[PDB]
């Protein structure tokens, strides 16, 4: 089945910068023929070769192409010119989940519940494909125009067959990740929605890591009891004992947790999100 001919830079009107890393930049672009907006990731080939990042770039192109689900940023197309690679990605108009955390301070139980539920539902899909994110965080959990999540940033994903504050203990005591690594990250993110801050904080990276391996953190007095219980079943040193992992029999027990009592799991992206 014939695909549309290769696109090129001149097919777009480029606008503002949407995101920045030291090897790539995401720019908003409007396709002239359609007036559609895309988030185009631009990568300079020479810099990526120089910095030995080719495996990461390929990894992301491969992963983001196979993902077909509303809670994931989609890769629509790729092209390149003499110097640059272009990835046409979903444009998540409302930006980072991190922004909303900073904006409103900390979520109420209704919003925490709904967004956690979406995240859990996205991970179930992802893990179902034998893919592990490895760098899940509020920065790359984006929000669509409709205020549903869209997860992105897959260069560091692992196909089976990170950021200091969200790093799992196994990554510090063995250097080997699994699906439970994502579930640990999830426990950190839930904590952050409720409290307004990540669980493991310190003056520098070394001190942060030191806290992780000791499981040194605690709950504010004001912290939804059932959310606290859930977090405590995710933030567990033993990776095989995190709710949701294969050795704990997967996503059934996770979705059945009392914190999610009122959630309808089947059609989350069709539900109207709670107002922030
Ligand atoms: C830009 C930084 C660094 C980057 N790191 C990288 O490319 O690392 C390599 C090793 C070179 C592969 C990962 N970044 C991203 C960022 C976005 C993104 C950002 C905003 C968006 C919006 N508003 N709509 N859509 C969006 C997609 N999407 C992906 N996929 N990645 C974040």
């Amino acid at each position: 089945p014939p695909q549309p001919r290769k696109k090129r830079p001149e097919d777009f009107k480029f606008g503002k910068i949407l995101g920045e890393g030291s090897f790539s930049t995401v720019v908003l672009a409007r396709e002239l023929a359609t007036s559609r907006e895309y988030a185009i990731k631009i990568l300079e080939k020479r810099h990526i070769i120089k910095e030995n990042k080719v495996p990461y770039v390929t990894r992301e192109r491969d992963v983001m192409s196979r993902l077909d689900h509303p809670f994931f940023v989609k890769l629509y197309f790729t092209f390149q010119d003499d110097e640059k690679l272009y990835f046409g990605l979903s444009y998540a108009k409302n930006g980072e989940l991190l922004k909303y955390i900073r904006k409103i301070g900390s979520f109420d139980e209704t919003c925490t519940r709904f967004y956690t539920a979406e995240i859990v539902s996205a991970l179930e899909y992802l893990h179902g494909k034998g893919i592990i994110h490895r760098d899940l965080k509020p920065e790359n959990i984006l929000l669509n125009e409709d205020m549903h999540i869209q997860i992105t940033d897959f260069g560091t994903a692992k196909v089976l067959s990170g950021t200091a504050q969200y790093v799992s203990p196994e990554l510090l005591t063995e250097k080997s990740a699994c699906k439970s690594s994502d579930l640990w990250a999830l426990g950190c993110i839930i904590y952050q929605l409720v409290a307004g801050l990540p669980p493991f904080r310190a003056g520098n990276e070394y001190l942060i890591f030191q806290k992780i391996i000791k499981l040194e953190y605690d709950f504010p007095e004001k912290f939804f009891p059932k959310a606290r219980d859930l977090v405590e079943k995710l933030l567990v040193l033993d990776a095989t004992k995190r709710l949701g992992c294969e050795e704990m029999e997967g996503y059934g027990p996770l979705k059945a947790h009392p914190f999610f009592e009122s959630v309808t799991w089947e059609n989350l992206h069709q539900q109207t999100p709670p107002k922030l």
